């Protein structure tokens, strides 16, 4: 009686609950009156659900916007099988504009290839069409919940969550074979990115982080990043042959460096351009990717220097005395834009394994700074101790010559001037032709290592030191020759004024790092055996 009532709605209940699971095929969206009768058919359904909610005062659970999102459900994943199983003919005729558009041509039917990854953009492409369809199409006609159905973001999850099950399995396949071009694994990785950020990241479901789908891709781009990084190499030689086939210009008169530092950096940059447009949002991946990026950028730089320590001694024939101070200006500068890079990939934010091995660069690098100034200092020493031995002579002809009124006298002054000479066509020829083509860095390295050679040769060369000779039964020390009161007067000076040149006013080394200089230090020591006449007791 009433048991006949009640078989009666459920059969009714499940009857619009089997038209509902497929509704996209049984009301399409291409007709507007088709979907009228859908918004009808939910509405009978939730007045019989809602019947039972009262008369049937028994428990009837199944409310309706649970009823309908299961059936949504459901026709979702009937639509999701039926656009993986006709994605190409899907595909091409609607997307494909295009040049070969003939199809249907590779049964095993594309929907997964392992010897190509076209069938998956497809795929992307049809599951777009359908939850764009489910948010502006059915979306509207199913807003009797709006607090609990949105069919477009239902379409979104299930579409993704579904799409995301195969994809992950494809890529483990893909992971054990590789018989694809990285770029193509590196395509696909982006087009997902698009979708899931597009679709599915503010979803409640997934809104709290982190997404799974970069793992799947990590292997592939460690692979791209391997062959970028071998790219990277070949760029750089051929950059530097451009370069010195070029004969290292700098690039402009502000611009202290040549072409080829700014070619390595940006094609280093445009790679780490790539990853950083993967937005990979997984922390532990990013942080993979740096790591190995930084190992790129070491071997990158590290080779760019160990290409001129390689060359550099072969520029310091003295001919092209430019040429050698710009690679320094050069080397200098990779220490400075991978500081910006570094600055790039995060900062202090950046993965402690790649910060640290960007740091013991940037270390590696500097050194090759020092190991490069110091040779070309020593490009010079030659034409030092010929200058020193040079000024050694003038000085041994100082002598006092005032004791008759002969009014052509020598000053102390004067005769220190000339004891300069010979060494003073390095200064004004050359450290006035440095510090107009050098970083400052880079001269300030310079001067250092020539100030060193200078005190060096000379505690060698002008002091002549006294020689050991037998006396009696062992070795011992002669006594040093003394200068003359003159000769003190006149070496004092002279070490003084070129103390002076090297200060440059400023512009040149700091007084403080002079006066501490070890090296001055070694040589007015030496000096002082010499300089007995007219050295103080009680300073």
């Amino acid at each position: 009686g009433k048991e006949r009532f009640v078989k009666l709605l459920d059969q009714l209940h499940n009857s619009l609950r089997i038209d509902l699971s497929m509704y996209r095929n049984n009301f399409p969206a291409s007709s507007p009156e088709r979907l009228q009768d859908l918004k009808s058919t939910v509405d009978l359904l939730t007045s019989i659900t809602f019947f039972r909610m009262k008369v049937q005062e028994l428990q009837s659970p199944p409310r309706a916007s649970q009823v309908v999102k299961d059936c949504v459900k459901a026709c979702l994943n009937s639509t999701y099988e039926y656009i993986f199983n006709n994605c190409h003919e899907l595909y091409g005729r609607e997307y494909q504009t295009d040049p070969a558009k003939k199809g249907e041509v590779p049964p095993e039917e594309q929907g997964p290839s392992i010897k190509n990854l076209d069938f998956w953009s497809k795929l992307i492409t049809l599951i777009v069409s359908i939850i764009e369809e489910d948010k502006n199409s059915y979306t509207p006609c199913l807003n009797q919940f709006p607090q609990e159905l949105n069919v477009g973001k239902i379409s979104a999850e299930v579409m993704w969550s579904l799409f995301a099950q195969d994809m992950k399995y494809a890529m483990e396949e893909h992971d054990k074979h590789r018989l694809c071009k990285s770029a193509d694994y590196m395509n696909l990785h982006f087009k997902v990115k698009w979708l899931y950020n597009e679709y599915v990241a503010e979803l409640p479901t997934f809104k709290d982080r982190v997404p799974e789908y970069p793992a799947w891709f990590e292997p592939f781009v460690i692979q791209w990043l391997d062959e970028n990084e071998e790219v990277s190499r070949d760029f750089l030689h051929g950059a530097l042959e451009r370069d010195k086939k070029d004969g290292f210009q700098q690039t402009s008169e502000h611009a202290l460096f040549s072409c080829s530092v700014v070619d390595v950096f940006s094609q280093l940059n445009q790679s780490f351009e790539i990853i950083k447009k993967l937005e990979c949002p997984d922390p532990q991946i990013v942080g993979h990717y740096m790591r190995r990026f930084a190992k790129t950028i070491s071997n990158v730089l590290l080779q760019y220097a160990d290409i001129v320590s390689k060359d550099f001694a072969s520029y310091c024939s003295k001919e092209k005395e430019k040429v050698p101070c710009i690679l320094m200006n050069n080397t200098q500068q990779l220490r400075v834009q991978l500081e910006k890079m570094f600055e790039a990939m995060g900062g202090k934010e950046l993965d402690a394994e790649a910060s640290g091995t960007l740091k013991e660069l940037q270390v590696k690098l500097n050194n090759v700074l020092d190991e490069l100034s110091h040779v070309f200092a020593t490009s010079f020493q030659p034409h030092i101790e010929e200058c020193v031995r040079q000024m050694g002579d003038i000085l041994s002809q100082v002598k006092g010559t005032g004791n008759v009124p002969a009014s052509a006298c020598s000053s102390v002054a004067q005769d220190a001037d000339n004891v300069l000479q010979p060494i003073m066509d390095l200064l004004d020829s050359n450290l006035t032709l440095f510090a107009k083509i050098c970083e400052k860095t880079v001269l300030k390295r310079v001067l250092k290592e020539l100030w060193k050679l200078v005190m060096n040769t000379m505690e060698r060369t002008i002091v002549l030191p006294p020689e050991f000779s037998k006396l009696k039964d062992h070795m011992v020390r002669e006594e040093a020759k003394s200068l003359t009161p003159k000769q003190c007067a006149v070496v004092e000076l002279a070490l003084d004024t070129i103390k002076q040149y090297f200060h440059a006013g400023g512009v040149g080394l700091k007084k403080t790092f002079l006066e501490k200089s070890p090296d001055l230090q070694s040589l007015r020591y030496a000096l002082s055996l010499y300089t007995q006449a007219t050295d103080l007791l009680i300073k």
